[PDB]
């Protein structure tokens, strides 16, 4: 991978592996959102940004301030086969003191044509108490260098499908699957739940029968709570209709929400 | 990736990912394990065999057969770091009427040092009645081209560690993790279970204490029987031991029917 010539975005070609794609002989949506991580981090490194804690400096190191994803939003045109080379750039913006988005577009190698487009929403926490704080202007001006000055967005239209308000599902579901946990090789490297076992968790509970005649296009997530790495996990769904469907990740005991979206879903 | 001069074995280099590493900042052994695979996968396409069912021929799918593994054993002297490359090379030999080996060497790109090891048994079976059968000379003959005529072993050693019986563990276990469900990113394009996840779920029942202050060196795994993608798995362990060894069983969450054995070696860090 590299910076482009400009050196105000990031490009990297992956090959798809076999251990990668589901049933149709095509990439998962969760090895689409791994993709989107290790190209953003690929960035994040090339900059300089540490390689202990995601795009912070030795400022936010000294501080106890990470950055986490509040919101990941996906939309895929085609997924591509086993074998299959995609090509990804990214890109990051800032968004004042809220905080930050990156964005990403996906291609096919061979033909130059968008298969896919992502947008995420990154918010400021101190690591230890968990609140959310309001970027610095020390902070802003660290990565502000690295950003592209005049609006790019990857989902440009005035009041579209990633930023939507999600409304709370309420009970009883149509469908569920609970008791889900997370293994080892869920975590990072810093033990935390990876960003992409939640976009699965909520995929889990979709009946097989609408995986089998339908390929998700759309995908909105909320990360509202962390799941640690001895909490037990619910996934309900409901549709609320092409095939739409409102979801709720929440802990299995209390109920605490950790997760809530929506999925779109179009017939083969 | 490519096959070698003599076409006779498989290289290809990897970057390790980000998402692929442990608390360490290297890779975890199931990362290794998929890396395994998948130079397996490549070398089967790269001489023809079917993409739909591995390591299969025309005449196998005809009769229904498939290939199984029975057995996999890996040995890690070092894991790879994020941002390292590690090259591969891969390649497989006849073992009579029982079956296939497919043999694995990791290597350091930088500096040529060989990092690990791997060797894996795979056995013939009907896919429909899951019944075991030796191999024809007509499917022998087909693979038979694309592998090396003189032993080439990865673990040469007359009485080593990848040929060892493996016990069965006796309850009361030690320790034990239960429940272990599969989710979809755990199963392959066939909607079967894939082989790396049994290895991850083996593991899940080591105590976090020993994780933390030991690496894996070697883990041999037997393959039973095939966890169906709606079955629930308790994962057993119980230390048999400077270095820790572990004696392991995976089995069904109700009636205890066996799905894997194992045992693992670990190095103080
Ligand atoms: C360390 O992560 C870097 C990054 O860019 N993450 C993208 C992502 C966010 C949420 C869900 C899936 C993927
Ligand atoms: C948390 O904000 C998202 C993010 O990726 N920030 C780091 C970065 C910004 C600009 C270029 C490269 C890396
Ligand atoms: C389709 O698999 C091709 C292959 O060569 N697999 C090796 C392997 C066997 C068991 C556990 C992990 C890896
Ligand atoms: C089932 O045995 C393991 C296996 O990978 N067989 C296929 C193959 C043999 C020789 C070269 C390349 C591919």
């Amino acid at each position: 991978g590299s910076l482009t010539e400009d050196g105000l975005s990031y490009k990297e070609k992956f090959v798809v592996r076999s251990y990668e794609v589901g049933s149709n002989k095509t990439a998962t949506v969760e090895t689409i959102a791994n993709l989107l991580q290790e190209v953003g981090c690929n960035h994040a490194q090339s900059v300089g940004f540490s390689t202990d804690g995601f795009a912070t400096t030795t400022t936010m190191r000294k501080l106890h301030l990470i950055w986490v994803t509040a919101r990941m939003h996906i939309e895929i045109y085609k997924y591509p086969a086993w074998g299959d080379v995609v090509e990804i750039e990214t890109w990051c913006q800032s968004e004042g003191r809220i905080g930050t988005r990156r964005d990403w577009i996906l291609k096919d190698s061979v033909t130059g044509e968008v298969t896919g487009r992502a947008t995420s929403k990154w918010v400021m926490m101190n690591q230890d108490t968990r609140r959310l704080q309001k970027v610095s202007d020390d902070v802003r001006d660290e990565y502000l260098v690295f950003c592209p000055q005049e609006p790019r967005l990857a989902f440009p239209e005035e009041n579209n499908r990633s930023l939507k308000k999600i409304p709370k599902l309420e009970d009883p579901a149509q469908y569920s699957m609970i008791g889900l946990k997370p293994r080892r090789a869920d975590l990072d490297m810093n033990q935390h739940v990876n960003n992409v076992t939640y976009i699965g968790w909520v995929l889990e509970s979709i009946p097989q029968e609408i995986v089998d005649t339908h390929e998700l296009q759309v995908i909105t997530l909320d990360y509202r709570r962390e799941c640690q790495q001895d909490d037990v996990v619910d996934s309900l769904t409901t549709t609320t209709s092409d095939s739409q469907f409102l979801h709720l990740l929440r802990l299995s005991g209390d109920g605490q929400e950790i997760n809530r979206g929506t999925t779109l879903w179009r017939k083969k």
